[PDB]
Protein backbone atom coordinates (compact mmCIF):
# COMPACT_ATOMS: atom_id res chain seq x y z
CA UNK A 1 0.00 0.00 0.00
CA UNK A 2 1.40 3.33 -1.19
CA UNK A 3 2.37 5.83 1.52
CA UNK A 4 4.18 8.69 -0.28
CA UNK A 5 2.95 8.75 -3.90
CA UNK A 6 0.03 9.49 -6.25
CA UNK A 7 -0.95 8.48 -9.78
CA UNK A 8 0.31 10.88 -12.43
CA UNK A 9 -2.39 13.01 -13.97
CA UNK A 10 -3.74 11.81 -17.31
CA UNK A 11 -0.57 13.16 -18.93
CA UNK A 12 -0.02 9.59 -20.12
CA UNK A 13 -3.38 7.81 -20.46
CA UNK A 14 -3.92 6.98 -24.15
CA UNK A 15 -0.96 9.20 -25.05
CA UNK A 16 0.77 7.39 -27.95
CA UNK A 17 4.23 8.46 -26.72
CA UNK A 18 3.70 6.44 -23.52
CA UNK A 19 4.72 2.81 -24.01
CA UNK A 20 2.38 1.15 -21.47
CA UNK A 21 -1.25 0.14 -21.89
CA UNK A 22 -2.11 -1.05 -18.36
CA UNK A 23 0.60 0.13 -15.97
CA UNK A 24 0.10 3.74 -14.83
CA UNK A 25 2.97 6.03 -13.83
CA UNK A 26 3.12 7.42 -10.31
CA UNK A 27 4.72 10.57 -8.90
CA UNK A 28 6.10 11.56 -5.50
CA UNK A 29 3.96 13.82 -3.36
CA UNK A 30 7.33 15.65 -2.90
CA UNK A 31 8.13 16.31 -6.57
CA UNK A 32 9.00 19.91 -5.71
CA UNK A 33 11.77 18.70 -3.42
CA UNK A 34 13.00 16.55 -6.30
CA UNK A 35 13.21 19.53 -8.67
CA UNK A 36 14.86 21.68 -5.98
CA UNK A 37 17.56 19.06 -5.40
CA UNK A 38 18.16 18.85 -9.15
CA UNK A 39 18.64 22.63 -9.31
CA UNK A 40 21.06 22.39 -6.38
CA UNK A 41 23.10 19.74 -8.22
CA UNK A 42 23.16 21.96 -11.31
CA UNK A 43 24.51 24.88 -9.27
CA UNK A 44 27.02 22.65 -7.48
CA UNK A 45 28.52 21.65 -10.86
CA UNK A 46 27.90 24.54 -13.27
CA UNK A 47 27.26 27.47 -10.91
CA UNK A 48 24.11 29.51 -10.48
CA UNK A 49 24.61 31.42 -13.75
CA UNK A 50 24.88 28.26 -15.88
CA UNK A 51 21.96 26.14 -14.68
CA UNK A 52 21.04 23.87 -17.56
CA UNK A 53 24.46 23.64 -19.21
CA UNK A 54 23.68 19.92 -19.46
CA UNK A 55 20.11 18.63 -19.04
CA UNK A 56 19.65 16.10 -16.28
CA UNK A 57 16.54 14.79 -14.54
CA UNK A 58 14.02 17.61 -15.07
CA UNK A 59 10.98 17.07 -17.29
CA UNK A 60 7.64 18.70 -18.10
CA UNK A 61 5.73 15.65 -16.79
CA UNK A 62 7.80 15.08 -13.67
CA UNK A 63 11.33 14.78 -12.35
CA UNK A 64 13.12 11.52 -13.16
CA UNK A 65 13.41 10.74 -9.45
CA UNK A 66 9.91 12.00 -8.69
CA UNK A 67 8.32 9.45 -11.05
CA UNK A 68 10.79 6.54 -10.98
CA UNK A 69 11.18 6.50 -7.19
CA UNK A 70 7.71 7.83 -6.57
CA UNK A 71 7.25 5.82 -3.34
CA UNK A 72 10.35 7.24 -1.61
CA UNK A 73 10.47 9.17 1.65
CA UNK A 74 10.83 12.95 1.09
CA UNK A 75 14.45 13.31 2.26
CA UNK A 76 15.40 10.33 0.10
CA UNK A 77 13.49 11.63 -2.94
CA UNK A 78 15.56 14.82 -2.71
CA UNK A 79 18.74 12.76 -2.28
CA UNK A 80 17.95 10.59 -5.30
CA UNK A 81 17.06 13.59 -7.47
CA UNK A 82 20.38 15.22 -6.58
CA UNK A 83 22.51 12.14 -7.22
CA UNK A 84 20.77 11.24 -10.48
CA UNK A 85 21.15 14.84 -11.67
CA UNK A 86 24.86 14.50 -10.98
CA UNK A 87 25.06 11.09 -12.70
CA UNK A 88 23.39 12.50 -15.83
CA UNK A 89 26.66 14.48 -16.25
CA UNK A 90 28.73 11.31 -16.71
CA UNK A 91 29.24 11.75 -20.43
CA UNK A 92 30.76 15.18 -19.72
CA UNK A 93 32.90 14.37 -16.66
CA UNK A 94 33.75 10.68 -17.10
CA UNK A 95 37.41 11.15 -16.13
CA UNK A 96 36.60 13.21 -13.04
CA UNK A 97 34.16 10.57 -11.86
CA UNK A 98 36.48 7.61 -12.48
CA UNK A 99 39.13 9.44 -10.47
CA UNK A 100 36.71 10.35 -7.66
CA UNK A 101 35.47 6.76 -7.28
CA UNK A 102 39.11 5.57 -7.49
CA UNK A 103 37.96 3.03 -10.08
CA UNK A 104 39.85 1.92 -13.19
CA UNK A 105 37.93 2.39 -16.45
CA UNK A 106 38.60 -0.67 -18.61
CA UNK A 107 36.15 0.38 -21.30
CA UNK A 108 37.31 3.06 -23.69
CA UNK A 109 36.01 6.52 -22.68
CA UNK A 110 32.67 7.57 -24.16
CA UNK A 111 32.72 10.51 -26.61
CA UNK A 112 33.07 13.85 -24.83
CA UNK A 113 31.43 17.05 -26.03
CA UNK A 114 34.17 19.72 -26.31
CA UNK A 115 31.81 22.39 -24.88
CA UNK A 116 32.30 20.68 -21.49
CA UNK A 117 36.11 20.91 -21.21
CA UNK A 118 35.70 23.65 -18.61
CA UNK A 119 38.24 23.10 -15.80
CA UNK A 120 36.09 24.93 -13.27
CA UNK A 121 33.19 22.60 -14.06
CA UNK A 122 35.51 19.61 -13.75
CA UNK A 123 36.75 20.79 -10.34
CA UNK A 124 33.16 21.44 -9.24
CA UNK A 125 32.21 17.94 -10.36
CA UNK A 126 35.07 16.48 -8.31
CA UNK A 127 33.85 18.38 -5.23
CA UNK A 128 30.25 17.25 -5.82
CA UNK A 129 31.32 13.62 -6.25
CA UNK A 130 33.14 13.87 -2.95
CA UNK A 131 30.14 15.34 -1.13
CA UNK A 132 27.08 13.36 -2.20
CA UNK A 133 28.27 9.83 -1.21
CA UNK A 134 28.90 10.89 2.41
CA UNK A 135 25.43 12.43 2.69
CA UNK A 136 23.98 9.30 1.11
CA UNK A 137 25.82 6.88 3.41
CA UNK A 138 24.83 9.00 6.41
CA UNK A 139 21.11 8.93 5.57
CA UNK A 140 21.17 5.11 5.31
CA UNK A 141 24.35 3.34 6.48
CA UNK A 142 23.15 -0.06 5.18
CA UNK A 143 21.73 0.69 1.72
CA UNK A 144 23.75 3.83 0.92
CA UNK A 145 27.06 2.05 0.18
CA UNK A 146 25.19 -0.36 -2.12
CA UNK A 147 24.70 2.41 -4.68
CA UNK A 148 28.33 3.53 -4.87
CA UNK A 149 29.72 0.00 -5.07
CA UNK A 150 27.26 -0.75 -7.87
CA UNK A 151 28.46 2.44 -9.56
CA UNK A 152 32.07 1.28 -9.27
CA UNK A 153 31.15 -2.17 -10.59
CA UNK A 154 29.52 -0.52 -13.59
CA UNK A 155 32.51 1.74 -14.32
CA UNK A 156 34.83 -1.28 -14.40
CA UNK A 157 32.30 -3.29 -16.41
CA UNK A 158 32.25 -4.65 -19.93
CA UNK A 159 32.73 -2.32 -22.88
CA UNK A 160 29.81 -2.51 -25.29
CA UNK A 161 31.21 -0.60 -28.27
CA UNK A 162 33.33 -3.47 -29.70
CA UNK A 163 30.40 -5.82 -29.04
CA UNK A 164 27.79 -3.90 -31.06
CA UNK A 165 28.88 -5.43 -34.38
CA UNK A 166 28.75 -8.97 -32.94
CA UNK A 167 25.54 -9.24 -30.91
CA UNK A 168 23.48 -12.00 -32.49
CA UNK A 169 20.29 -11.38 -30.49
CA UNK A 170 18.49 -8.34 -29.15
CA UNK A 171 18.24 -10.17 -25.83
CA UNK A 172 22.01 -10.20 -25.35
CA UNK A 173 22.14 -6.57 -26.46
CA UNK A 174 19.55 -5.59 -23.83
CA UNK A 175 21.26 -7.56 -21.08
CA UNK A 176 24.34 -5.45 -21.66
CA UNK A 177 22.43 -2.18 -22.20
CA UNK A 178 20.73 -2.36 -18.77
CA UNK A 179 24.20 -1.94 -17.26
CA UNK A 180 25.10 0.82 -19.71
CA UNK A 181 22.19 2.96 -18.50
CA UNK A 182 23.08 1.95 -14.92
CA UNK A 183 19.92 0.10 -13.99
CA UNK A 184 21.72 -1.68 -11.12
CA UNK A 185 22.08 1.81 -9.64
CA UNK A 186 18.45 2.59 -10.48
CA UNK A 187 17.31 -0.50 -8.56
CA UNK A 188 19.62 0.25 -5.62
CA UNK A 189 18.10 3.74 -5.59
CA UNK A 190 14.58 2.29 -5.61
CA UNK A 191 15.41 0.02 -2.67
CA UNK A 192 17.00 2.94 -0.80
CA UNK A 193 14.21 5.44 -1.37
CA UNK A 194 11.43 3.25 0.02
CA UNK A 195 13.74 2.11 2.86
CA UNK A 196 12.99 -1.51 2.03
CA UNK A 197 14.46 -4.32 4.12
CA UNK A 198 15.02 -7.10 1.60
CA UNK A 199 17.40 -10.03 1.68
CA UNK A 200 19.54 -10.98 -1.28
CA UNK A 201 17.48 -14.17 -1.54
CA UNK A 202 14.22 -12.23 -1.95
CA UNK A 203 15.67 -9.99 -4.63
CA UNK A 204 17.07 -13.07 -6.40
CA UNK A 205 13.67 -14.74 -6.07
CA UNK A 206 12.03 -12.06 -8.23
CA UNK A 207 14.87 -11.02 -10.58
CA UNK A 208 13.29 -13.10 -13.38
CA UNK A 209 9.87 -11.51 -12.87
CA UNK A 210 11.32 -8.08 -13.33
CA UNK A 211 13.67 -8.74 -16.29
CA UNK A 212 11.04 -7.80 -18.96
CA UNK A 213 10.56 -4.37 -17.37
CA UNK A 214 14.30 -3.62 -17.39
CA UNK A 215 14.40 -4.69 -21.04
CA UNK A 216 11.43 -2.37 -21.64
CA UNK A 217 13.37 0.52 -20.11
CA UNK A 218 16.40 -0.04 -22.31
CA UNK A 219 14.24 -0.13 -25.43
CA UNK A 220 12.29 3.00 -24.50
CA UNK A 221 15.51 4.86 -23.69
CA UNK A 222 16.92 3.79 -27.06
CA UNK A 223 13.77 4.92 -28.86
CA UNK A 224 13.77 8.40 -27.36
CA UNK A 225 17.56 8.98 -27.07
CA UNK A 226 18.46 7.84 -30.59
CA UNK A 227 18.18 11.33 -32.07
CA UNK A 228 20.70 12.86 -29.66
CA UNK A 229 22.92 9.79 -30.03
CA UNK A 230 22.81 10.18 -33.82
CA UNK A 231 23.73 13.85 -33.63
CA UNK A 232 26.58 13.03 -31.24
CA UNK A 233 27.89 10.30 -33.52
CA UNK A 234 27.50 12.46 -36.63
CA UNK A 235 29.65 15.26 -35.13
CA UNK A 236 32.28 14.16 -32.60
CA UNK A 237 33.64 10.83 -33.78
CA UNK A 238 32.36 7.79 -35.64
CA UNK A 239 35.41 5.84 -34.53
CA UNK A 240 32.91 4.85 -31.89
CA UNK A 241 29.98 2.58 -32.70
CA UNK A 242 26.64 3.95 -31.54
CA UNK A 243 25.33 2.02 -28.53
CA UNK A 244 21.66 1.73 -29.43
CA UNK A 245 19.23 -0.99 -30.41
CA UNK A 246 18.31 0.86 -33.63
CA UNK A 247 21.56 0.35 -35.62
CA UNK A 248 21.58 -3.23 -34.32
CA UNK A 249 18.02 -3.70 -35.58
CA UNK A 250 19.13 -2.38 -38.96
CA UNK A 251 21.99 -4.90 -39.04
CA UNK A 252 20.05 -7.93 -37.77
CA UNK A 253 16.62 -7.41 -39.36
CA UNK A 254 17.19 -4.93 -42.21
CA UNK A 255 15.07 -2.24 -40.58
CA UNK A 256 15.17 1.48 -41.35
CA UNK A 257 15.28 3.85 -38.37
CA UNK A 258 11.50 4.38 -38.47
CA UNK A 259 10.85 0.64 -38.71
CA UNK A 260 13.29 0.02 -35.84
CA UNK A 261 11.45 2.58 -33.70
CA UNK A 262 8.16 0.83 -34.49
CA UNK A 263 9.80 -2.47 -33.52
CA UNK A 264 10.91 -1.03 -30.18
CA UNK A 265 7.48 0.43 -29.40
CA UNK A 266 5.60 -2.79 -30.10
CA UNK A 267 8.28 -4.78 -28.26
CA UNK A 268 7.74 -2.73 -25.12
CA UNK A 269 3.99 -3.32 -25.29
CA UNK A 270 4.75 -7.05 -25.55
CA UNK A 271 7.22 -6.70 -22.65
CA UNK A 272 4.56 -5.11 -20.44
CA UNK A 273 2.32 -8.07 -21.25
CA UNK A 274 5.13 -10.54 -20.47
CA UNK A 275 5.96 -8.93 -17.13
CA UNK A 276 2.26 -9.03 -16.26
CA UNK A 277 2.11 -12.75 -17.08
CA UNK A 278 5.21 -13.49 -14.98
CA UNK A 279 3.83 -11.43 -12.08
CA UNK A 280 0.50 -13.32 -12.07
CA UNK A 281 2.34 -16.63 -12.13
CA UNK A 282 4.48 -15.51 -9.16
CA UNK A 283 1.49 -14.28 -7.17
CA UNK A 284 -0.50 -17.44 -7.80
CA UNK A 285 2.34 -19.65 -6.51
CA UNK A 286 2.90 -17.18 -3.65
CA UNK A 287 -0.44 -15.47 -2.97
CA UNK A 288 -0.24 -11.74 -2.35
CA UNK A 289 -1.72 -11.89 1.17
CA UNK A 290 1.16 -14.12 2.35
CA UNK A 291 3.98 -12.31 0.50
CA UNK A 292 6.14 -10.08 2.75
CA UNK A 293 5.11 -6.44 2.73
CA UNK A 294 8.52 -5.25 1.57
CA UNK A 295 8.39 -7.65 -1.40
CA UNK A 296 5.03 -6.20 -2.41
CA UNK A 297 6.55 -2.72 -2.06
CA UNK A 298 9.40 -3.94 -4.28
CA UNK A 299 6.86 -4.83 -6.96
CA UNK A 300 5.44 -1.31 -6.60
CA UNK A 301 8.96 0.14 -6.88
CA UNK A 302 9.72 -1.80 -10.07
CA UNK A 303 6.45 -0.77 -11.72
CA UNK A 304 7.24 2.83 -10.71
CA UNK A 305 10.73 2.56 -12.21
CA UNK A 306 9.41 1.21 -15.51
CA UNK A 307 6.40 3.50 -15.96
CA UNK A 308 8.17 6.63 -14.72
CA UNK A 309 11.16 6.01 -16.96
CA UNK A 310 8.83 5.47 -19.92
CA UNK A 311 6.92 8.71 -19.40
CA UNK A 312 10.17 10.56 -18.59
CA UNK A 313 12.02 9.39 -21.70
CA UNK A 314 9.20 10.59 -23.96
CA UNK A 315 9.17 14.14 -22.53
CA UNK A 316 12.37 14.98 -20.61
CA UNK A 317 14.75 17.78 -21.57
CA UNK A 318 17.48 15.10 -21.52
CA UNK A 319 16.23 13.79 -24.90
CA UNK A 320 14.03 16.52 -26.40
CA UNK A 321 14.22 20.22 -27.24
CA UNK A 322 14.84 22.68 -25.71
CA UNK A 323 17.34 20.40 -23.91
CA UNK A 324 19.29 22.31 -21.24
CA UNK A 325 17.51 25.59 -21.94
CA UNK A 326 14.32 23.93 -20.66
CA UNK A 327 15.82 24.45 -17.19
CA UNK A 328 15.63 28.25 -17.30
CA UNK A 329 11.89 28.80 -16.80
CA UNK A 330 11.36 26.48 -13.78
CA UNK A 331 14.59 27.77 -12.25
CA UNK A 332 13.44 31.38 -12.44
CA UNK A 333 10.02 30.45 -11.13
CA UNK A 334 11.58 28.84 -8.08
CA UNK A 335 13.85 31.88 -7.75
CA UNK A 336 10.86 34.25 -7.67
CA UNK A 337 9.14 32.05 -5.07
CA UNK A 338 12.11 32.75 -2.79
CA UNK A 339 13.85 29.37 -2.75
CA UNK A 340 17.47 29.67 -1.60
CA UNK A 341 20.32 27.54 -2.97
CA UNK A 342 23.98 27.18 -2.07
CA UNK A 343 26.26 28.89 -4.57
CA UNK A 344 29.14 26.43 -3.98
CA UNK A 345 28.98 22.76 -3.03
CA UNK A 346 31.68 23.35 -0.39
CA UNK A 347 29.61 26.05 1.37
CA UNK A 348 27.73 23.51 3.50
CA UNK A 349 27.84 19.96 4.83
CA UNK A 350 24.21 19.50 3.81
CA UNK A 351 22.75 18.82 0.38
CA UNK A 352 20.44 21.83 0.37
CA UNK A 353 19.78 25.02 2.31
CA UNK A 354 17.01 23.33 4.27
CA UNK A 355 18.91 20.07 4.58
CA UNK A 356 16.89 18.05 2.06
CA UNK A 357 14.20 20.62 1.24
CA UNK A 358 15.39 24.26 0.57
CA UNK A 359 14.82 27.28 2.82
CA UNK A 360 12.73 30.47 2.47
CA UNK A 361 10.19 28.52 0.38
CA UNK A 362 8.95 24.94 -0.13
Amino acid sequence: RRHSVMLDCKLWKDDPIYFFKTLPPYISKYAQRADDASIQAQIDVFGKDDVGAMPGALGPRGNFAAVTFAESFPDRVAMLAYLNEVLSFYECFEKQMTEMLDATLYANPVPKDPKYDNPVWQANYKNTMTKWPKILENLDPKLGPKCVKSLVALVEGTDMEPKMAHYKTMKEYALDRTNYIAWPVACDNAEFGSQLNLTQDQLDSVRDIFLPLWTHSCYVYDYYHYDKEAEIHSTYGKGRSMINSIPLLNRLKGLSVEEAKAWLKQRCFELEKEYLQRKEDYFSENPVEAVPVDLRRWFLSQEDLATGFAIWCATTYHNHPPFGEGYAAPYEKRRKEGALWFEKVTESDQLMTGGFEVRYAN
